[PDB]
């Protein structure tokens, strides 16, 4: 019997990930950047026993749905595939996420899933074969194997696509995510998106300067100009849902309202900016310093019971125990 | 009716049109310049009746609208509308205007179109002005943009121009096409069109994608109207009047006029044109979608809306031929 355990924290794409160029290896379009969140985290033990018939996944203490059960076997065959063995896994995974409040994510789970395999396995994988194992359950893992700023490097094969923590002298302890809480899968909807959307190229033609200038962000410190590059760009992806075959959005009115609201605040010397991802949850970084001030201002709008703040996390995937 | 001999009135109808390439942010506020040209069709189904009455002894301008007075903020606009008339006509006669909207505004498809037609060429005709097309366009487009293109029936395309002299709009020959096609809506506190336009012109951080594709997609379409291909026309009149909307997520702080019902209904549309039932979706300043279609294919596509769409909440319009009218 071989077990192992690790916590893999959520990040939050701020250059968006969104169409896939490879889709049964999970290769990108186009690279992107996230933060990792030291509020929200899965924890998963994987426990692997000769006498498994079949993969078993347990999740908050309950079973998962065909889908997850079967996108949970299609993924540890990889797993096995890669130890050189034919073991069934017993999985153990619990969710620290606010409950029922859409913000439980892929990221999370297979970074956890893919560091726990490794630990009870053990492989020694670095740190990137470790984000290539993770990429292949779902993109947005590759990246929260990492802590802080990550980037996900397209490349062009399994070999080639991969994560990479980026250092920013310790910027990301400067800064937070507040959530704003407020039904189509972001892998369905990336495709279609990918697939068919009129404004499609136009995403394509403009990810890489806004990357760049991202990046360069970083390495200078700078809020305002990472903020309006991250902004503009969150909102291009959406853009590029209109364009579909036929259209759709992940935002509500709500979102908007939120939106709004980060608009005010730069106005009232409160600066900071918003991102959505696959839902109408608005993401907000804004520099620790004034992450009440802004909060408050949400609170005139929204249920306090809404407003959930997050600190950015420095180290990345951790084994347990 | 009849009238004193010191009065002139005249009384004219003109219809709704309908954006297929749309004007969207103003060159000039004040004239109504537009930064970019547009295309549209005008419908028979909806239109403005609009009566003026021009009296010596009338010390202000009087507006009433569908029976009823309308309040001080309303008529302070519409007098400030009627001294470009004064000042074209050069008399200082006021006038007492008598408009019914027959266009589903509670149902929120816009008036400002055929209402600025409808008074422009009332008007003309109460004062003799023989305004050309040309100059009835001018006139209209100072009270509203659209409305330029409301002076004239089936295609029309405003030409932007530079100044208030060259920005109007004409009507586009198409050999009778218009009289194949038909435009359906789905019916579904609004930013004002002039409002939200502004807005999204002056910080849309998607904008210039706006500007740097709305000739290619006017010409594509011109063509596509020369040679009557339904299909050519529709797609990128669909592809545009999305791109549209894309300015208005650019913008500071960005802003929608769709919703989920919206969508709901374009979904419907390329479900019919996979099941060659070929139609186009447009949407302006609200949740309504428009569909143009074939008119042979009109009464198909109606009864897949009717499929999840309440009966009354879909109403078709055929396109007119002929322009703005005066009558009794
Ligand atoms: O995470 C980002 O960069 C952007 C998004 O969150 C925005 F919605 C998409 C998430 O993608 P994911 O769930 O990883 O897709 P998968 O590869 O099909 O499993
Ligand atoms: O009609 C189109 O080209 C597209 C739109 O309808 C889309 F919402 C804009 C209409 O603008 P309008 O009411 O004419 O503005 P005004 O000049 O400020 O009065």
């Amino acid at each position: 019997v071989k077990s192992g355990k690790a916590r893999a924290h959520t990040n939050i794409a701020l250059i968006k990930y969104w169409g896939k160029a490879d889709e049964t290896y999970i290769i990108p379009m186009n690279n992107s950047l996230s933060v990792t969140l030291d509020r929200f985290y899965t924890e998963t033990k994987v426990t692997f026993d000769p006498d498994f018939t079949e993969d078993c996944l347990i999740l908050n203490g309950n079973e998962v749905n065909a889908k997850e059960k079967e996108k949970i076997q299609n993924y540890m065959n990889i797993v096995r595939d890669l130890a050189g063995n034919r073991l069934h896994a017993r999985i153990e995974s619990e969710n620290y996420v606010p409950t029922a409040a859409g913000l439980a994510s892929s990221a999370s789970a297979y970074a956890a899933l893919a560091a726990a395999c490794n630990e009870a396995l053990s492989l020694n994988l670095s740190d990137t074969d470790l984000s290539r194992l993770a990429r292949r359950g779902s993109g947005s893992a590759s990246r929260s194997i990492f802590g802080g700023f990550a980037e996900w490097e397209k490349g062009h094969d399994d070999l080639t696509s991969y994560a990479h923590g980026i250092n920013s002298n310790g910027w990301e302890k400067d800064l937070s995510m507040i959530f704003v809480v407020i039904k189509v899968s972001a892998r369905s909807g990336m495709s279609l998106t990918r697939d068919t959307s009129r404004f499609y190229q136009y995403w394509l033609d403009h990810v890489d300067e806004d990357l760049n200038e991202a990046k360069e962000a970083v390495k200078n410190q700078d809020f305002q100009r990472l903020g309006e590059v991250i902004e503009a760009n969150g909102l291009r992806m959406h853009a590029t849902n209109l364009g579909a075959q036929p259209p759709f959005t992940y935002l509500v009115q709500e979102s908007y309202d939120a939106m709004a609201i980060v608009e005010q605040c730069r106005k009232a010397n409160l600066p900071c900016y918003f991102t959505m991802d696959a839902g109408p949850n608005v993401k907000v970084l804004v520099e620790k310093k004034n992450k009440q001030a802004v909060m408050e201002q949400f609170l005139k709008v929204f249920d306090e019971s809404k407003i959930i703040a997050s600190d950015i996390i420095s180290s990345g995937v951790e084994i347990i125990k």
